């Protein structure tokens, strides 16, 4: 059932400065997640334009964020193209290794942190807010896998036998106990705009 | 040989679009061609991390920048994943039909030029300089083909016995005539260092 694994030494590196870094402008994290969904969108997209049976998990292309105050979760779901277990263990389909390097040269150089989605590995803006972060995710070309890390330099990967999901990506995010805010509407709405108000591919506000 | 394809009609609206409309900040292009080889880099090495024979056809991930007075060109080469025929004549391995329509709309709503990379059909900027542009491409799974357009809403491919390339993509911008600035090393040399100081890849610009 449940696999774990050690992150490669610079991808613990990266965690650990998200971690522990005094950087204020935590909201970017949503930005970098909406922008992760939208390149597993237009991949499955154009993966369509030649073989439209690509299609038959699910013809939507969506966006969903979706905030839950019991649990304490906000969830960003995408219907992209998903990942298979191999992608999964590889650093969620980053190049995480060389992009870190980059990212930290970066910031050498003048860069901070809100740059991190430049060098490929933005998913890991993530833990600015999440103390605890699950990866549910299906591709066409596999089954559909549950990933989970608190950070701490090791992550699991298990088959998921939750809700069949069709086709994608659901990103939860476990917050921090102090980064409620991101679970108000209000909060939410005003980052979307701020951030992301271009992206191709409708976004819906889910409400509780 | 030499076959001929119509751009599909929202890629001729693009591109008419590109040409006609008084922008100034025309140097964009080359911030846009450039991100467009580090994502083309990034596929490659993402490749080469699960199968290292993927970089038989070359191990060094660089961009390269060739002014040539003589010609009046200005080319673009990476070593990046390269394109397939069938990317080339699909828009460039872009969701360019889409990414068009999203583009359109952010215009209306604000949006400006300098924004296209966002809609991910970055590429047509090249518009903004070129009269003409020839694409050289090789991938593994593949031959060399050569893909041209001097817009007018046609392009044409042909199997390309040039230079033997190895892997990657040669962008070929054949200059407007008023905008041979950007052949000049102080011009190239302060746009990169601009737009593009934190790509991750290497990128030398040749001299003359
Ligand atoms: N939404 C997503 N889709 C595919 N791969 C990802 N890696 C991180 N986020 C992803
Ligand atoms: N440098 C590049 N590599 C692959 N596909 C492209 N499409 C446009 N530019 C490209
Ligand atoms: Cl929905
Ligand atoms: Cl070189």
């Amino acid at each position: 059932e449940v696999e774990t694994f050690a992150f490669q030494a610079e991808i613990a590196q990266l965690m650990s400065l998200i971690i522990n870094t005094f950087y204020s402008n935590k909201e970017i994290f949503l930005r970098e997640l909406i922008s992760n969904s939208s390149d597993a969108l237009d991949k499955i997209r154009y993966e369509s334009l030649t073989d439209p049976s690509k299609l038959d998990s699910g013809k939507e292309l969506h966006i969903n964020l979706i905030p839950n105050k019991q649990d304490r979760t906000l969830t960003i779901v995408d219907t992209g193209i998903g990942m298979t277990k191999a992608d999964l263990i590889n650093n969620l389909g980053t190049i995480a290794k060389s992009g870190t390097k980059a990212f930290m040269e970066a910031l050498q150089a003048g860069a901070d942190i809100s740059m991190i989605g430049q060098f490929g590995v933005g998913f890991y803006s993530a833990y600015l807010v999440a103390e605890k972060v699950t990866v549910i995710t299906k591709h066409n070309d596999d089954e559909q896998y549950a990933w989970e890390s608190s950070a701490g330099g090791s992550f699991t990967v298990r088959t998921d036998t939750g809700e069949p999901m069709g086709r994608g990506t659901k990103v939860i995010l476990h917050l921090k106990e102090d980064q409620t805010e991101y679970l108000e509407e209000r909060r939410i709405k005003e980052i979307v705009k701020k951030h992301s108000q271009f992206i191709g591919y409708p976004i819906t506000l889910f409400v509780e």
